[PDB]
C-alpha cells in the first residue's frame, strides 16, 4: 500500500532535475523525494547552519539590513541554460512591504548558493524601482518570485504579494538578472492590498494555454487561503477566468485594505478548506491550502498541483501536499480530490460510477468555514438525486459532464487511493463556468 513521509515547506516551489523532485519554499526551507510521496526534510530554518547558504547572515546581508528581518520569504530556484540553479531569494520586514528581492546561483541544487545582488526593493521613503515615489496601492511588494521559460525559450520573472498586485519582467538568460528599464515591470492584476499572493505560471502545450495560479486570502487558519487559477494566450496577459473576467480589472476598493469582497468573484476557485470527515467515518480534509507550484511531466503529458495546507484541528501545523491535475474539455484544470498516490486517468465503465456519493462544493468565495459534505446518488438511469438532484454521464474513457442544481461541470471520473481510511475511491473532479469546483467521493 502507498507509503507516504511528509516534510513541512511553507510556500513549495517545485523543481525536477537529476531524476528527483525538490521544492524550496520560505525560510530558506527545502525537501526532496523521488516518488512526489517521500519526501526527505532537507533544511527548516534561515542560520549560520543551513548549508544552501553558508553564513547566511553576512552573504545576504544587504537583503537582511534593508528588510529588518531575520528570515527571508518564497524563494524560488530555477535551472538556466548555463545548467547551474538560480534561486531568487527575497525578505520582508512583515508589517509592511518593506522588502528586497535578489538573486544567487550554485553549481549544484544543493548548494552552495552564491550571491549575485538585489535587484528589486519595496517600500522606500522616496523614488521607487520605477522613478516615480514608491506607493503601495500601485507598486508592488517584492517577493513570491516565480522564475520561469516561456513555451519558445523566453525567461520571465512574475511575482508579487498584497499591496499593489502582481507583476512581470522580462529576464536575462544569461544573467538571471531583469533586461534593464522596466521598472517593476507589467502588471497582471491587483490594487489596493488586495489579498492575492504567490503567483506561479505554468504551461500546457495540449491546451496551448498559459496557467497563472494564485492564493487569494490569508494564509493561517481563519485566512481563507484558497488556490485559484486564469489563463492566457501569452505568458505576460491579459490573464482572463472561465466567465471571461479580465483579471487586470481585479483589485480592492480605492481607499481600503485586503477588501476580500471585490476580489472573489474573479478567478477559477480550485480548491478551499474542506473535511469528508463526518461523525460517523472518517476522512481528508485541509484548512487553507495555498501558496502552490505546478510541475507538468512532459514525457506523461500528466501534471501535479504541490502546496502547502493546514489541517482541521492542526493549529498552524503545516505540510506539503501534491494532487494530480487534470485538463477539461474546456482546457481548465480540475484538481484530484485525493493526494497524488501513483494513480492515472483510466477507462472507467459506467458500474464503477453509480452509487453513492459525499459531495465538497468549492464555491468562489474567500472564507474560512470548512466546507463538509452532502450525500447525492448518481443513478443508473442517467439522474443524480438525494440531497441535490441533476444528471451525470460520460464521454469517452473517463470525462464527467455533470450537471447540479441547474448548472453544468466537466471534468474526470477517477479512481484513487484515500489514506486516512486507506481504501480505494472512485471519485469524480469538475468545474463549471462560474470557476466552482466540485468534488464527489463514492461511500
Ligand atoms: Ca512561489
Ligand atoms: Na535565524
Ligand atoms: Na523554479
Amino acid at each position: 500500500k502507498p507509503i507516504f513521509k511528509e516534510v513541512s515547506v511553507h510556500d513549495p516551489s517545485i523543481i525536477e532535475t537529476n531524476g528527483t523532485f525538490y521544492v524550496f519554499g520560505s525560510h530558506l526551507a527545502s525537501a526532496k523525494s523521488n516518488d512526489l510521496m517521500q519526501w526527505q526534510q532537507l533544511t527548516t530554518s534561515v542560520s549560520n547552519d543551513n548549508p544552501l547558504i553558508p553564513n547566511v547572515y553576512e552573504e545576504l546581508k544587504e537583503t537582511f539590513e534593508w528588510a529588518q528581518s531575520d528570515t527571508l520569504w518564497a524563494a524560488d530556484v530555477t535551472q538556466l541554460a548555463d545548467g547551474k540553479y538560480y534561486m531568487y531569494y527575497n525578505a520582508c520586514r512583515g508589517d509592511s512591504p518593506r522588502s528586497a528581492m535578489g538573486v544567487a546561483v550554485a553549481d549544484n541544487i544543493e548548494g552552495p548558493y552564491k550571491n549575485k545582488g538585489i535587484f528589486l526593493k519595496s517600500g522606500m521613503e522616496g523614488t521607487s524601482s520605477d522613478g516615480t515615489p514608491y506607493d503601495a496601492t500601485k507598486h508592488p511588494n517584492v517577493v513570491d518570485p516565480h522564475t520561469f521559460f516561456d513555451k519558445d525559450g523566453k525567461l520571465w520573472m512574475v511575482y508579487g504579494s498584497y499591496s499593489g498586485g502582481i507583476f512581470i519582467l522580462e529576464m536575462n538568460p544569461k544573467t538571471g538578472f531583469p533586461l534593464p528599464g522596466q521598472g517593476y515591470g507589467k502588471k497582471l492584476l491587483g490594487g489596493n492590498h488586495s489579498r492575492i499572493e504567490g503567483p506561479y505560471v505554468l504551461y500546457n502545450p495540449d491546451t496551448q494555454y498559459y496557467y497563472l495560479y494564485l492564493s487569494y486570502g490569508g494564509l493561517d487558519a481563519t485566512g481563507g487561503y484558497n488556490i485559484r487559477v486564469a489563463r492566457s494566450k501569452k505568458p505576460d496577459g491579459p490573464y482572463y477566468d472561465a466567465e471571461g473576467n479580465p483579471m487586470l480589472d481585479v483589485r480592492g476598493k480605492g481607499g481600503t485594505f485586503f477588501d476580500d469582497r471585490s476580489i472573489e468573484p474573479y478567478g477559477v476557485k480550485l480548491m478551499g478548506s474542506y473535511t469528508f470527515e463526518t461523525e460517523n467515518e472518517k476522512g481528508t480534509g485541509y484548512v487553507s491550502p495555498g501558496h502552490n507550484s505546478a510541475y507538468y511531466d512532459e514525457k506523461t503529458g500528466r501534471s501535479y498541483l504541490i502546496f502547502h495546507t493546514r489541517f482541521p484541528g492542526r493549529g498552524e501545523e503545516h505540510e506539503v501536499r501534491v494532487h494530480q491535475l487534470f485538463m477539461n474539455k474546456d482546457g481548465w484544470p480540475v484538481a484530484a480530490p485525493y493526494r497524488y498516490a501513483g494513480e492515472t486517468l483510466k477507462e472507467v465503465k459506467q458500474k464503477d460510477i453509480t452509487g453513492t456519493y459525499k459531495l465538497i462544493q468549492h464555491g468562489k468565495d474567500i472564507s474560512a468555514d470548512i466546507k463538509q459534505t452532502i450525500n447525492i446518488q448518481l443513478n443508473k438511469n442517467h439522474t443524480i438525486s438525494g440531497e441535490m438532484t441533476g444528471t451525470w454521464r460520460k464521454t469517452g474513457k473517463n470525462t464527467a459532464d455533470i450537471t447540479l442544481a441547474g448548472k453544468k461541470y466537466n471534468g474526470v471520473f477517477l479512481r484513487q487511493w484515500d489514506s486516512v481510511r486507506e481504501k480505494n475511491v472512485m471519485t469524480f473532479s469538475v468545474l463549471n463556468t462560474s470557476g466552482e469546483a466540485v468534488w464527489g467521493s463514492k461511500a
